[PDB]
């Protein structure tokens, strides 16, 4: 009788993941080029109160977590501060930095302290928490290389906070684009240096990125795998819900 525990389980929270044979990068990129290719038509197919949607997202995150105690917290990229203002509600403000370039505006408790800065640029400090919500998509006449890079150094950023020598106890950390292989050797270096960590795709997430996160939660190996597995499973999903089956039938 595993009682309780069953109330952990995956559910609705997040893609089942299971590795699978294939190189990431190419597969990545494969259906990055065929969502480019897509007509307005097929692409919006596929594409489908609190400061913003992040709130309950890192909910969500938090609650697979086994709603660990928080304490001392840095936001970076915190933007409009969804995910800051979760952390007020859950243990009041005092222990909340929010980082993020403003110039979007703070739609969350204005007591929770702000740096208006780059996540970049910040010598990384010692906390409880991190959370990373940083992250883009670029346009679609972009060369994919371009938003493999730019994601790949703001990761970097993200690094120096991980890898210091009392690491975060409770970090979320969204993975924009995962199938690099700076991510997956980001997050292998990560599960070593910390002894944790398991990268999960959101169910509910939209097909139209290929966002994972990284979370504190007891270690999950062969992340390259699942990566795969994500890569070639959003793809097919891709491909039927932008498809228009033709009946025949
Ligand atoms: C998608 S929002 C995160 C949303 C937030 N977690 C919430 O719940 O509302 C990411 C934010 O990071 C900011 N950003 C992007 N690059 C940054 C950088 N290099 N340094 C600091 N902030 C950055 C953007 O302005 C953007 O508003």
């Amino acid at each position: 009788p595993l009682g309780s525990e069953v109330y952990k389980g995956d559910g609705y929270k997040v893609w089942k993941l299971e590795p699978s044979l294939g190189d990431p990068l190419e597969l990545g990129r494969k259906t990055k080029t065929e969502m480019n290719a897509m007509t307005h038509d097929e692409f919006d197919r596929m594409k489908y109160d609190k400061p913003s949607k992040g709130y309950d997202k890192l909910r969500v995150l938090l609650d697979l977590m086994d709603r660990p105690r928080l304490g001392t917290t840095v936001d970076l990229c915190a933007g409009r501060g969804g995910w800051s203002e979760l952390v007020k509600d859950l243990e009041g403000p005092k222990g909340i930095t929010a980082v993020s370039l403003w110039e979007e505006e703070w739609m969350a408790d204005p007591a929770i302290h702000r740096i208006n800065a780059n996540v970049k640029h910040l010598r990384p400090w010692q906390v409880d928490t991190l959370l990373f919500d940083g992250g883009e998509a670029f346009k679609r006449d972009q060369n994919l290389r371009k938003e493999e890079n730019f994601n790949d150094s703001l990761l970097d950023a993200v690094d120096a906070w991980m890898m210091q020598p009392v690491p975060p106890r409770n970090f979320v950390i969204k993975i924009q684009v995962p199938y690099t292989q700076k991510a997956i050797a980001l997050l292998e270096k990560w599960q070593v240096k910390t002894g944790k960590g398991r990268l999960v795709r959101l169910a509910g997430d939209r097909l139209s990125n290929t966002v994972m996160y990284f979370l504190s939660v007891r270690l999950e190996t062969q992340i390259r795998g699942r990566v795969t597995t994500f890569v070639r499973e959003l793809a097919e999903r891709r491909k039927d819900r932008s498809l228009t089956a033709d009946p025949s039938l």
